[PDB]
C-alpha cells in the first residue's frame, strides 16, 4: 500500500458523498442492468453508512476494511443491483454461475468491498432493463414482470453491426418444407444465412442458421449470434434470439425485420425479497488508497506538523510532490489561495487551512 504522505492536507468544505442516498434509491435495478455511480472529491463515512442501509454483511478483498476509516481514495466507483433469491451463491468471488457469467463479473483484481444490504419491499419498485442495443433494434421493448421480479441473463450473444435476425422475402418465397418467417432487413445488414435443398420428397426444403435455437444450436459456427461472457466493467451482450420468431410467415420487404417478445431466450427471473425486504448487492472498488480527495470523516485526523527544512513528501489539497517546505510572514506569500504556483505550473508554496500559516516549497 502507498503510504500516506508525510506533510497532508485536505481540501476545506468538500459536500458529502451520500453514497447512503444512492444505495437506498427505491428504484432499484437488477444485475441485468447494473447501475454505476463514481464518487470523487466528497468526504463519506463508512460507520455511518453501514448503519443507515439496512446491512447485513460487508467485507473487503484485496483490501483491510479497517483501514477505510479515516483513510483518501482517488475514487469510490459503486456498482449496486437486487439479488434474485435463488441467484445468491453466483456473487460469491470467482463463481462461474450466471450472474457473473452473464450479468455483473465482480473484479477479483481490484481492491474492492461487496456490501449485502437490503430495503423494505413495499417501497422498492425493481427496475428491469434490456441493456443490448441489438435485442432492442430487432423488437425488444420491455418485461412483463410481477412486482418484486428481478430479472437475470442466463446466456449473453454477441453479433456484429451487420446482424439481421430475418430471412429474406425472396428466398422464403419458393420454400414449400419449413418456410422461414422473412421480412426486410435494414439497409446495410445481411439477411439471415438460409439453404433449399432437396431431401427425400422435399423438393424444397429450407433451413436456415442458428437451429434450433442460438443456445442449442447444432452448428455454433453458422450462427450469427455468438455467445460471450461478461467482461470485468461490461453488460449483457444480448439476449440469444429464436429467429424462426423474427419476420412473419410469407412477410415481403414491405414489413420491418421484427422479433415477438417470446423470441428473446435465455433468461429467467426471481423475486428479491425475505423477510419482506429486498436484497441488494454493492460493490466498491477504491482507487488510489492515500492519495486524492475522496476521504473518510470517520475520524477526528489529528492535524501534523508541517516539517521545515527538510525534503518531504506532501499531498496537498490533493496535489502531491516532494519539497523542502520554510516558513514565511504572510508578506511573502504572494497571493490569496492556499496554492502557490510558479510560471510552470509547479508549486512553490502552501497555505496551512488549520494554522493560518504560509510556506515556500522548494525542490529537494
Ligand atoms: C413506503 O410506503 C408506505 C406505503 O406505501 C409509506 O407509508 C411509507 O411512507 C413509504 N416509505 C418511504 C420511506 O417513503
Ligand atoms: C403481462 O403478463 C400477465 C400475466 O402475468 C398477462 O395476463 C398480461 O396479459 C401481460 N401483458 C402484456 C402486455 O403482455
Ligand atoms: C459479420 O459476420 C458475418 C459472418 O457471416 C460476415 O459475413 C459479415 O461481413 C460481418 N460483418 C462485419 C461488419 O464484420
Ligand atoms: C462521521 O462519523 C463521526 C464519528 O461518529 C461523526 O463525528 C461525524 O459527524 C460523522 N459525519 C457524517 C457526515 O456523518
Amino acid at each position: 500500500v502507498k503510504p500516506v504522505a508525510t506533510v497532508h492536507r485536505r481540501i476545506p468544505d468538500l459536500p458529502d458523498c451520500d453514497i447512503d442516498k444512492w444505495l437506498n434509491n427505491f428504484n432499484v435495478p437488477s444485475p441485468l442492468n447494473w447501475e454505476r455511480k463514481i464518487f470523487s472529491n466528497c468526504n463519506f463515512n463508512l460507520s455511518t453508512l453501514l448503519r443507515l442501509v439496512h446491512t447485513d454483511s460487508f467485507s473487503c478483498n484485496n483490501f483491510d476494511e479497517s483501514k477505510i476509516y479515516g483513510s483518501c481514495f482517488k475514487s469510490i466507483v459503486l456498482d449496486k443491483f437486487a439479488i434474485p433469491n435463488s441467484r445468491r451463491s453466483d456473487l460469491q468471488l470467482g463463481s462461474s454461475g450466471f450472474l457473473q457469467s452473464s450479468n455483473y463479473k465482480i473484479d477479483t483484481t481490484s481492491s474492492s468491498c461487496q456490501l449485502y444490504y437490503s430495503l423494505p419491499a413495499i417501497n422498492v419498485t425493481i427496475n428491469n432493463y434490456n441493456p443490448s442495443s441489438w435485442n432492442r433494434r430487432y423488437g425488444f421493448n420491455n418485461f412483463n414482470l410481477s412486482s418484486h421480479s428481478v430479472v437475470y441473463s442466463r446466456y449473453c450473444f454477441s453479433v456484429n453491426n451487420t446482424f439481421c435476425p430475418c430471412a429474406k422475402p425472396s428466398f422464403a418465397s419458393s420454400c414449400k418444407s419449413h418456410k422461414p418467417p422473412s421480412a426486410s432487413c435494414p439497409i446495410g445488414t445481411n439477411y439471415r444465412s438460409c439453404e433449399s435443398t432437396t431431401v427425400l420428397d422435399h423438393t424444397d426444403w429450407c433451413r436456415c442458421s442458428c437451429l434450433p435455437d442460438p443456445i442449442t444450436a447444432y452448428d455454433p459456427r453458422s450462427c450469427s449470434q455468438k455467445k460471450s461472457l461478461v467482461g470485468v466493467g461490461e453488460h449483457c451482450a444480448g439476449f440469444g434470439v429464436d429467429e424462426e420468431k423474427c419476420g412473419v410467415l410469407d412477410g415481403s420487404y414491405n414489413v420491418s425485420c421484427l422479433c415477438s417478445t417470446d423470441a428473446f431466450l435465455g433468461w429467467s427471473y426471481d423475486t428479491c425479497v425475505s423477510n419482506n425486504r429486498c436484497n441488494i448487492f454493492s460493490n466498491f472498488i477504491l482507487n488510489g488508497i492515500n492519495s486524492g480527495t475522496t476521504c473518510s470523516n470517520d475520524l477526528l485526523q489529528p492535524n501534523t506538523e508541517v516539517f521545515t527544512d527538510v525534503c518531504v513528501d506532501y499531498d496537498l489539497y490533493g496535489i502531491t510532490g516532494q519539497g523542502i517546505f520554510k516558513e514565511v510572514s504572510a508578506v511573502y506569500y504572494n497571493s490569496w489561495q492556499n496554492l502557490l504556483y510558479d510560471s510552470n505550473g509547479n508549486i512553490i508554496g502552501f497555505k496551512d487551512f488549520v494554522t493560518n500559516k504560509t510556506y515556500n516549497i522548494f525542490p529537494c
